[PDB]
């Protein structure tokens, strides 16, 4: 029943943000939103990853979110895993204002994402366009910057 | 759906823990614990909140969740928020060694507190029974010491 979601990113640099969700339909699209701060110029992997687990930092949040067991794509790709997002831009100042909308992320269901990582990473992603098995796999967005678990927001 | 859960309890003073959540049957208790560390010795109410907004910190996750609307109570009343875990004790040494069975709350379902704020306060509970307002709302628990989003765990 949840149509709003937010997630708080912080991790061991001087990466943070808040992001909001908002799916109005359950059969609709999420809207992705809000801004980051502290990134270097340019292009930055945003995925939900699988486990809401922060215990020990970002890396207990485990792999890209996958329920269909595909390669790793970008958002517009039919082969991506759900929690593939793409990259968001961050401009001259360190700020990415992300403004996403996507259709295979939910706040409901079984491709949910309530009580999953969100992570911004390191670099770009490649969107599985890379021509090697991390490509596949991750990217090859590097290390992850800042996280937070996702939840329900009022 | 998930049979385990986590949450890093953090906040503005020392307060700070991991709280684990399983729940082997959808249908059967959910067991509850884990170590919270740097609290006054003594009686501290533990409860879930409905939002798992950490924007404010603590105080964005808005009051006990409660989605049949009823009185504040301990976990073994009948009338009882569905957040309403009651209290931790922490011993000499400022640990809480948290270890709760309730079946109210789930991992999944119309309960679900996957998404949700785990808060730890600062006073006892007093499980409804302290003669005021206060009382039925919130068991004059006080202040948030510390919370987390409860994410999904491997
Ligand atoms: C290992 C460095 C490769 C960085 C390359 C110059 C740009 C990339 C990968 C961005 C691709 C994209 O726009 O998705
Ligand atoms: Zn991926
Ligand atoms: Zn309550």
């Amino acid at each position: 029943m949840a149509t709003k979601a937010v997630c708080v990113l912080k991790g061991d640099g001087p990466v943070q943000g808040i992001i909001n969700f908002e799916q109005k339909e359950s059969n609709g699209p999420v809207k992705v939103w809000g801004s980051i701060k502290g990134l270097t110029e340019g292009l930055h992997g945003f995925h939900v990853h699988e486990f809401g687990d922060n215990t020990a930092g970002c890396t207990s949040a485990g792999p890209h979110f996958n329920p269909l067991s595909r390669k790793h794509g970008g958002p517009k790709d039919e082969e991506r895993h759900v929690g593939d997002l793409g990259n968001v831009t961050a401009d001259k100042d360190g700020v990415a204002d992300v403004s996403i909308e996507d259709s295979v992320i939910s706040l409901s269901g079984d491709h949910c994402i309530i009580g999953r990582t969100l992570v911004v990473h390191e670099k770009a992603d490649d969107l599985g366009k890379g021509g090697n098995e991390e490509s596949t796999k991750t990217g090859n967005a590097g290390s992850r910057l800042a996280c937070g678990v996702i939840g329900i927001a009022q």
